[PDB]
């Protein structure tokens, strides 16, 4: 088990545009095109993204291509993030990569803004700290997905995803 392998199970993977859980044009492997109502906006973007003219249609090694973009853009974005770098070098490897899942999903903004769980993270409170983070937005749209990453940290296990 690892990110990559976690996420793909996360978001799920598609070749053709698509509506999140929020109703935003997405695409691949929970690749996120725009926010905007228009199909046409996303069809740009997604050609904009790929190169090439898809016509709302990628193949598969398309969508891992941006997977790896993806998770890469996650972590350097981490590690530029004042108060994310500190988080992230405190933990052990499986609960970073609880940290970019989180990331990766809601953005850096999102996941810095969880101020209150990042003090209990620091002071390793893990119980403490499940309860504080289903206390969310997040937990209350995506249940089942937040309930697989609430486990990663509190147990600093693979359990969830097993
Ligand atoms: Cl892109
Ligand atoms: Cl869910």
């Amino acid at each position: 088990m690892n990110i990559f392998e976690m996420l793909r199970i996360d978001e799920g993977l598609r070749l053709k545009i698509y509506k999140d859980t929020e109703g935003y044009y997405t695409i691949g492997i929970g690749h996120l095109l725009t926010k905007s109502p228009s199909l046409n906006a996303a069809k740009s973007e997604l050609d904009k993204a790929i190169g090439r003219n898809t016509n709302g249609v990628i193949t598969k090694d398309e969508a891992e291509k941006l997977f790896n973009q993806d998770v890469d853009a996650a972590v350097r974005g981490i590690l530029r993030n004042a108060k994310l770098k500190p988080v992230y070098d405190s933990l052990d490897a499986v609960r970073r990569a609880a940290l970019i899942n989180m990331v990766f999903q809601m953005g850096e903004t999102g996941v810095a803004g969880f101020t209150n769980s990042l003090r209990m993270i620091q002071q390793k409170r893990w119980d403490e700290l499940a309860v504080n983070m289903a206390k969310s937005r997040w937990y209350n749209q995506t249940p089942n997905r937040a309930k697989r990453v609430i486990t990663t940290w509190r147990t600093g296990t693979w359990d969830a995803y097993k």
